[PDB]
């Protein structure tokens, strides 16, 4: 499969919020990389999982051509879309911030299946469970 790789621009950039700040620009655009497609891209691409400083990894080719990963880390990323922790509980902290469910441990560990290098969901389901407990929060159902 066609691979020529010129470099790497490995880059925590905000979900919705990528830029030619000291970050992006002189990263990309030093290695001859089309800035503004990288941030067009990462920036739609991220769309979703947006207020987020998102750990990527770019890869760009000798044509100045370029593709980036996104590792949607351990779980601490989309325990804050469940844990409720996107900003913090308002006082209720026994310890146990906010919770979640083996569920949502499910679907968190489901998409970023290719991140925690998942042979198998049940073993990313733990990642995030895992995570989950270490971060005071709680599992529940």
């Amino acid at each position: 499969m066609a691979k020529k790789v010129a470099a790497q621009i490995k880059l925590q950039l905000p979900a919705g919020k990528a830029t030619p700040a000291p970050p992006v620009g002189p990263a990309l655009g030093q290695h001859g990389v089309n800035i503004m497609e990288f941030c067009k891209r990462f920036n739609a691409e991220t769309a979703d999982k947006a207020g987020m400083i998102l750990p990527v990894v770019i890869t760009v080719y000798e044509d100045k051509s370029f593709t980036f990963i996104i590792k949607t880390p351990p779980a601490s990323f989309l325990l804050k879309k469940a844990a409720g922790i996107e900003k913090g509980s308002s006082e209720p902290k026994r310890k146990i911030v906010g919770k979640v469910t083996r569920k949502q441990i499910e679907e968190i560990a489901k998409t970023k299946m290719p991140d925690l290098n998942a042979n198998s969901l049940e073993a990313a389901m733990k990642i995030i469970e895992g995570t989950a407990k270490s971060m005071g929060i709680e599992v529940v159902d």
